[PDB]
């Protein structure tokens, strides 16, 4: 189990890209393995810190499909895991190259309520997008 | 006026494609040229008519991510220029190629009241994922 799974998200974590398939994919399985939400938020915060700003930002586009798309797949907790990462995650992507498509993310998050306003004050200003 | 902006949509209408940045880049356009919509969404129907299966999917994916991030970007008016054409444009995506991913789009929609229950309904009938 442990190491199966670890062999499973080491496998997509490395590979996830910027097309809406491969991001959608993996979101599914991601959701279809919902009792696994904790192992899975650790994996992604490993392939977060060891990827470089590019890679980095698929990674994120993951993170915002699963975090979007849970609640109506009956998977909110995957929220509330996310939650443990997502500030010291967003200080991984300041970068200019990056950081304008994780503001983004950031300000759906906010406007639709998908987390309270204190956290995501939080995370903007780990960016460097509000100070 | 007309014809800057026939020639302008044409070109990205074309070249849509399934990397968020494709269509995050061309979704923000939209927004920006929200005085247009009425001429936006008629340019994207005569494009989706015109296109095979695959791009007609890249369209959908261009058309959900206007509707999903027009509210917060004080652009809602996309929301009912877009319905114009949905029925219609449902239709054009029944192939199993390509049904599974609008179907999903239209799932998210219902389940944030994007649009009214029956329209959705009407949209789910028309791609044949539900009878
Ligand atoms: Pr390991
Ligand atoms: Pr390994
Ligand atoms: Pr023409
Ligand atoms: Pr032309």
């Amino acid at each position: 189990s442990a190491g199966a799974l670890e062999s499973s998200l080491d496998r997509k974590f490395q590979s996830v890209t910027n097309t809406m398939e491969s991001i959608q994919g993996l979101s599914s399985w991601c959701i279809e393995n919902k009792k696994h939400h904790s192992t899975i938020v650790y994996h992604w915060m490993k392939w977060l810190r060891r990827s470089a700003y590019p890679h980095r930002l698929n990674l994120f586009y993951l993170a915002n499909d699963v975090i979007q798309n849970c609640k109506r797949k009956n998977a909110i907790i995957f929220r509330e895991s996310f939650a443990d990462v997502l500030p010291e995650a967003a200080a991984l992507v300041k970068d200019p190259s990056v950081s304008k498509s994780v503001e983004r993310i950031f300000k759906i998050w906010e406007d639709r309520n998908v987390y309270p306003e204190e956290m995501i004050v939080a995370l903007r200003e780990a960016l460097s997008t509000t100070f």
